[PDB]
């Protein structure tokens, strides 16, 4: 029976494709050359290379988020892998399953004690599972275990492949090992959660990151309708249940958000955090701001309330168990008025402010343009994008690490099947990774990038205006665009901005860089409310 | 709790660094690090230089440390900022460069964002790539901790990690004292010195290798004296390149494995008395590999220990070992100087033919032979480094063992920031430039004007040499010279040898702005050293 | 300030003594010689050597159990350490903190790939914390962390010491790092537990192993009085609260125990398992036999009930929190009749049966002999010892591994400060480790050992009587006693048995071996009830 | 010992390599000039050939070497101690070796010897046997 076998590298690539992976981003090196050869020759997964490892990690993260599937980031041993630590930490922080595949010395090549392994130890700190595939007999089961963990916890995993093992013959990779659930514990959990929601004077259902990652939108829309309580999304749950019978009242983003939404969440005595990342992070739900004696935290395959925890409870299982205990309903709240986005750009000779950029994007949408998914870097560009009409928003809202923007827009467009991506990024972040746009030609994509150039690390000036080190030079980004294959244009007035955005949407084939000059001291409304809130 | 010293913790640290030789602090701020950067900017204890991306902060600090054989200083913010410098720090660890990493962190009374699950993830990651760490969360203990950690960086010439909660930046502390003393076994030192001399005297073909620690610890004069008295052939490792060049018994050449001179390689690998004085031992690129030499007949002095005759003597500082050997050797007037070892390529044919790496080497060397004082060279990893091996320099700084890309431009920048006006020549390939060459946009604010020769073969060429069949090593056309103006520098794309010659002369005659020479090179054309490296792998 | 330092090995020994360790058992080897030199020269802890590593592990386990403190087992790298794996697994299984210290190659001696480290990996599977002390700067903190874990979870830990590190100078070892507790979670836990005990129709408080290990007898006696519910002990809680205002009604040992006690436990709808090991083991409380919807399991620093768990709740903290919520009481149940032990040995010419051995021991006690602590091996000797009056019973009641008996009696007597120990062991188990008695002379002890010789692996015959392999030869153990320094006597009749036991108690200075011949097919009453119960 | 450790062409045919008791140690030989055939692989000239069974390697070498009548037999290598002085002096390990060897020289067919770890093994090395079984590398008692 069966008796077939293939190269270890091929078995791994097929296992990834079997699980929904859509591409492999990476930068090779001597130790990883053999693995990249197999990837290129077999063509199991499209192979996209980038310039610098941070972008490889950010692009793989973005692709994972775009399709709620596994992302794949391939690097070489040593500097290549260490150079992707931050991007992988960001994916871990925001629950994105990036599969890190690093080449490594052959099993016979002994060691290389320059750092005396250190790389494996470092990656153990930022992934949920790891495996060094140095035994062909056990490789298939180890691949299934590690990929299975990535899918079960929606976080990065690490696979190290000695180069002499790339071509080792192995059996095909089977299904993820099962993480069975205790039916009795699950029943008890669902019973307590439901009882808690029914006894609360003000229950609130928060739809969060895991709902999207695990593709539970349909099931949760049904749960929300039956539960009958107010629905609110977290920053990473933005957009969920938009088409549901009972869409979210809004999104909680902390102090800078709608005061009515903030109060509803923070004063709830039955706060059901369905799949939420909790942290004292800027836009996240913080344990310090909610009632811990009444919160129900369903996250990381556990459910916590009243300071006690039900272990090994997958979110999907919890949702189904609650559905089994709730009668159907025909209730709806879709008769309400939609959200009011800032519109009406005054295309005149006045200088540009972040909100003008928001109005420019929103007007095209109102005029008939189908919204584009937006990839945002960290900075006022993100605070501005929150007031933009989108077809999804991808940003390091909790991790807050810079450099994600451009590479994410690139990674997303690589797997969007034709959908164009809009990227917003500040000058500081662009100096870090905006250069990756030079790869658009080879990748066959043409994202639109609005660069907020205030020749400043403005979020830092805002918190400490007396410092001079936040004053950056004026880099002529638009002028540098042609050198890396795109069409760039520097705009200084709202009129030029309006014109430049229309031109970008009308021009395909090359990335379009709109360099918007913004004076220092000028912020988006959301960042302003955020700063005032801190004071 | 201390009070009254009128000395902020951050200030005490900056002064402790300056006391030990630090010449600047490179960094990129963040909310958690703002208070620390404020103290740095306002006090000006150390010149503060910001860069665009954290990898450059780490590379520049490493380069500054290597340039002056002192401590380098790299400041970042908590989380993303710090994690983004892990690679540059690992590279400094790998090549024995004491980069002092200073990361901002949440205040001691504000907890943190447990997004990753001191036992915090960041601290645990940095402990793997540094020789000592400290979280300065106690003002009463901070002075001693700083001395211990900075002392560790100086004792082993490796990066260290300091994490400062933002509410501790301004906490009053007492002044930082001297580095605590590290153990020294004087009896072991004596026995070791005797055994080493006996082994070198009985060897049929002893060889003295002058390595990285000799440079890091400023022992060139003592080692020159030792080399003359010891009376055995002298060779340097890549990291020891240039040492003893003016001594009575200068190195016969530099050992770098199969890529180097066959005679030098033979001498080292067939030695039955190989004295590795301060050498990194590893199977990586140009390092002396345990797999190529006979460890049984090797005397390895490194990391404050000495290994020979199967055993190891602990607690023996390299400076102490050298002094002990000198005390056992009578003076000598022995001299083995002679006409230049390893001929540098010269005579560039400034014509219409395309450019090859060796032509770039000849262009640089011809200027030097015509009277130009050589510049120190910062090289990235790639054929640019293999080409630089054949360039006359005033020092060469490169990831010769770690082989991580991106070091080049930022190292040139870091080095020129502390060179007191001495211009730095950076060589870098197109793949590496796409990673960190953009840092040149900071030259104007930093007040520097490096000359950068970018080897543009539209290819990850070193990878092509290893696996020519693959298509992914074919890179696109990036017009780097055309992007120079946007970053405040002068760029020119050259295709012929005549254009190269003219461009190099113009770059040298033009200070005040960085000069970018984008040399177009066809794929498949390699420097002689890389070609030998490739043939040696066959 | 301070600025003092000492050899790493000395710092470790003092840290152990600081935590109550009373001795160090071990067998040296080339890699461990330097460490044993420091132990012998410093005399910080008495150094006792044994013949074979299993005994080193069993003796250290017994010493830990005897004084509810840390046990110390020192071995050499390789065969020495691997030969102690079973004893360490047994200590882990029965919650005994044995500190395993293994010598190892120096940090410069590279490696020894005979098994390619493997030893470290194997010990990670049977200990709660490990550390290779290869860095003098961090050694003190690592020692405190590992010893702290042994004390916090009451399970074995592993310390590997490269021989060139034995004499490395280090700072003294400080206190165990704190494992702080969330006051709010603790309050919530105590509140729910108390509420559950009050709502149960039949609450039961089981006093178990952790109560003894953590020295909480006094605090639990107070809790038991205030809670006012029936008290029962588990096998490993045998003897606890004997002098308490409300002593246990008895001990639960499963099917072979008192039917009234068994029912009380198994039908309780408020079973408070205070520090219990749960398992389908012979004498243990099994999850399969109790009501999981009503059990409250306080164990391993957690509390579980209703399928949910309160994490990081130390047993001591839980007990104090419950005491704070309970009013004092003067209730007592000490007016009841004591336990009826089998007595009245017929000192005649009839052959010996296990129960005759029980009667012999019990009669001496009734006649005025202060009871001795009993160390029992696994076999009918244990089932027989359960009906003996003791000053404590030490046996592998849950782990059920053979060989523990004699070495445990030896380890216990080494730290009993003059108290004599009675050991019961079968012929099969004696053939394994009874030979360790040859060490009594050097150790300066003289335990009394009753060897049940039925020339058979009788517990196995009982479950499968048709097999011939359980028929063992007749080894003349009593005759071999003088060769290893003890006084041996083979007895065949109840009269000889009676006489031999009196003689043993009357003779000090040499171990006393009473070899009791018992015919095959003859079992203790407890083993008989156990066997019938299975059928 | 000299012959092995100074060899510039050491063919370890099926050898365990370890720094333990009697095993051939990587620290005593020159791995650069060593050909290590073991665990179905062969390592030489810095590289390793995978999937090469020892029996296959031997056959392949035989197919490349012509027959030979070469003979290097000679009088016994390593002299076994004999001549036990059966008197009133105490016993030393070498006396036990001589007692065993004398019986063999007097006509007793040698027995295979099983040795534990300790001087018993070091003594057995000088005993005439019909095979020796002992933990010579692992050294476990
Ligand atoms: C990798 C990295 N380094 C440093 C930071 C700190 C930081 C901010 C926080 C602390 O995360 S905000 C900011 C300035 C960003 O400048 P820009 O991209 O031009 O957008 P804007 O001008 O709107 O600020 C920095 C440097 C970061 N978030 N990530
Ligand atoms: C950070 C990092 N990533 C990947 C590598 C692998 C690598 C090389 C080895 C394995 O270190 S050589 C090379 C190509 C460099 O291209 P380029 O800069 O244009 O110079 P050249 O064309 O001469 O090769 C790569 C990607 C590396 N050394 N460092
Ligand atoms: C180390 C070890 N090996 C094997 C067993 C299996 C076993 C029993 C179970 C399965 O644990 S009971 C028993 C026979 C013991 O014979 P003995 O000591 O003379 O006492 P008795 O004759 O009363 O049986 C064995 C071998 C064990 N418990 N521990
Ligand atoms: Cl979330
Ligand atoms: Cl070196
Ligand atoms: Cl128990
Ligand atoms: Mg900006
Ligand atoms: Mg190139
Ligand atoms: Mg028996």
């Amino acid at each position: 029976p069966r008796g077939s076998h293939m190269k270890l590298a091929e078995a791994l690539l097929r296992a990834l494709k079997d699980r929904g992976a859509q591409a492999m981003f990476g930068i090779p090196g001597d130790f990883a050359l053999p693995f990249f050869k197999v990837a290129e020759e077999t063509q199991i997964l499209p192979l996209h290379t980038l310039s610098h490892e941070p972008a490889v990690g950010f692009a793989a993260d973005a692709a994972a988020r775009y399709s709620s599937t596994l992302g794949v980031a391939a690097v070489t041993y040593g500097a290549g892998a260490f150079n992707m630590v931050n991007a992988v930490a960001g994916a871990y922080a925001e629950k994105s399953p990036v599969v890190v595949i690093s080449g490594a010395p052959g099993t016979t090549e002994g060691n290389a004690g320059l750092l005396l392994d250190t790389q494996f130890q470092v990656f153990k700190e930022i992934t949920v599972a790891q495996a060094r595939l140095d035994d062909p007999a056990k490789a298939p089961a180890e691949i299934a275990r590690v990929l299975g963990a990535a899918r079960a916890q929606s976080r990065p995993v690490y696979l190290e492949i000695p180069r002499n093992m790339v071509n080792a013959e192995v059996e095909p990779v089977g299904d993820d090992p099962a993480w069975p659930v205790d039916r009795d514990a699950l029943a008890a959990c669902a019973d307590e959660v439901l009882a808690a929601m029914r006894s609360a004077t003000s229950p609130v259902l928060m739809v969060c990151v895991e709902v999207r990652r695990y593709g539970l939108e349909a099931k949760v829309a049904e749960l929300a309708q039956r539960l009958g309580v107010p629905v609110v999304t977290t920053f990473m749950g933005r957009g969920l249940l938009a088409d549901a019978p009972t869409p979210p009242l809004g999104t909680y983003i902390g102090v800078a958000g709608d005061a009515e939404i903030t109060r509803l969440v923070e004063e709830s005595d039955g706060l059901f955090l369905l799949g939420a990342i909790l942290s004292d992070t800027n836009f996240a739900v913080s344990q310090r701001k909610i009632d811990l004696r009444k919160t129900i935290h369903a996250f990381d395959r556990a459910v916590t309330l009243g300071y006690h925890t039900y272990a090994d409870i997958p979110l999907a299982g919890l949702v189904d168990a609650l559905l089994e205990r709730l009668p159907p309903s025909d209730r709806t709240t879709r008769g309400k008025e939609p959200h009011a986005y800032p519109t009406g750009l005054q295309a005149d000779g006045e200088p540009i402010a972040p909100m003008d950029i928001a109005r420019a994007v929103n007007d095209r949408v109102r005029a008939g343009q189908e919204p584009l998914l937006i990839a945002a870097d960290m900075g006022d560009c993100l605070f501005t994008a929150m007031d933009m009409i989108d077809a999804g928003l991808m940003a390091p809202g909790y991790y807050a690490g810079m450099g994600f923007g451009v590479p994410a827009g690139i990674g997303a467009q690589c797997v969007s099947g034709g959908k164009r991506i809009l990227t917003v990024v500040g000058d500081g972040a662009f100096q870090m990774t905006g250069w990756e746009l030079g790869n658009c030609r080879r990748l066959g994509i043409d994202p639109i990038v609005i660069l907020f150039n205030n020749a400043s690390w403005e979020m830092l000036r805002t918190f400490q205006p007396e410092s001079a080190f936040n004053d950056l030079d004026d880099w002529r980004f638009a002028d540098m665009a042609a050198g890396m294959g795109g069409d760039g244009v520097r705009v200084r007035t709202r009129a030029e901005l309006k014109a430049a955005l229309d031109k970008a949407f009308a021009t395909r084939g090359r990335f379009q860089l709109i360099e918007a000059m913004i004076p220092r001291g000028v912020l988006s409304d959301t960042l302003a409310r955020f700063v005032q809130g801190q004071k």
